[PDB]
């Protein structure tokens, strides 16, 4: 059942009055659009007006709540996803109490984590590789820590801000500061924003690409229509193609200018074409954008019908709260049985 080529992308970066002591992300700021001037205006996660479209079944929960860890892993059971990409925000995350908890409970089920390093302040090849050191010490023992050929595997989300020849350095084998046949080696993962680009993976030297978007078209490189052609790249390239497959995607309450992004789950018909899309390919792994991005309204979370004074949220009817992670167990089996044949 449970599949280890299946990654959710997953965000731990939600924290409540309750359990954190102020609201975490439920509160979020409401960004200006490209190129305007403006004041940045506030969703205060407070009186249920919080910092989405969609209101989750588990409430303005607390990432860093056993209970809501716990049931996140459940819901990755019912899924059938056996891998969570954490989203890794650099030093500030050092001994941060959602991953340990996350580790632990995974552990229990047989599921695994990898981690998705984000575009933290001072992000630097030097600074990457000091993460790597940080996750590989840390949780690098852990049974739940995920290998996959042997190899632990990051995603580096906007890898393409820095340069090949910089990334280079760290994953060349003759780099200045190489992690390659180190302890610290692994399978690293770049986002490519079009299919003519790819040679830019090359030339960094990673392992291979991924997607991210889940907004069919946002770029070349999520669109489905160039995955048949983005994998025979991989092949011919010896790298590792891992599309991102969603579920919809709106994000007009943090980003109300960004409405051209926006795309309806149609009853779970852009799932099901999305996710077909990355089974055909022939992708060896696939990557779900996103569990729980809630800002952006990619979830495969439980969703639940809600108002307040302040807004109405969209949902999942007239199907179940949990008809995405009944949907994905759906896909997770088709992706099995592609790969089998």
């Amino acid at each position: 059942t449970l599949d280890d080529h299946t990654i959710s992308f997953y965000y731990n970066w939600y924290g409540n009055p309750s359990v954190d002591g102020e609201m975490k992300h439920w509160m979020h700021p409401i960004a200006l659009a490209p190129g305007h001037s403006g004041d940045v205006g506030a969703i205060s996660g407070l009186n249920d007006d919080i910092a989405c479209n969609f209101y989750p079944e588990l409430g303005t929960y607390s990432s860093n709540d056993p209970e809501i860890i716990r049931k996140h892993i459940r819901m990755h059971i019912k899924a059938n996803v056996g891998v969570l990409s954490v989203t890794w925000w650099g030093e500030s995350d050092y001994g941060n109490q959602s991953v340990s908890l996350l580790l632990d409970e995974a552990a229990k089920v047989g599921a695994k984590v990898c981690f998705h390093i984000e575009p933290f302040n001072g992000r630097s090849p030097q600074t990457v590789r000091e993460n790597i050191q940080y996750i590989v010490d840390t949780y690098g023992d852990h049974p739940a820590f995920y290998r996959t050929h042997g190899k632990p595997l990051f995603f580096i989300y906007d890898s393409y801000l820095i340069k090949p020849a910089e990334w280079a350095k760290l994953f060349a084998a003759g780099g200045e500061i190489s992690v390659r046949n180190t302890k610290y080696d692994g399978l690293f993962i770049g986002l490519t924003l079009k299919e003519s680009e790819l040679p830019d993976i090359e030339t960094a030297c990673m392992d291979g690409f991924y997607t991210y978007f889940a907004a069919t078209g946002f770029t070349n490189a999520s669109t489905p229509a160039n995955w048949k052609s983005m994998q025979q790249w991989a092949k011919a390239h010896n790298k590792l193609f891992i599309p991102s497959v969603g579920p919809g995607y709106i994000d007009t309450r943090i980003r109300p200018w960004n409405g051209s992004t926006t795309r309806d789950r149609e009853n779970g018909k852009y799932y099901d074409d999305m996710y077909k899309a990355a089974i055909e390919s022939g992708a060896s792994y696939i990557s779900i954008t996103s569990f729980n991005e809630w800002h952006e309204g990619t979830q495969i979370e439980p969703a639940v019908s809600k108002k307040c004074d302040a807004f109405e949220y969209l949902d999942y009817k007239p199907l179940a709260d949990d008809y995405y992670l009944i949907r994905t167990a759906y896909w997770v089996d088709e992706f099995r049985k592609a790969r089998s044949a």
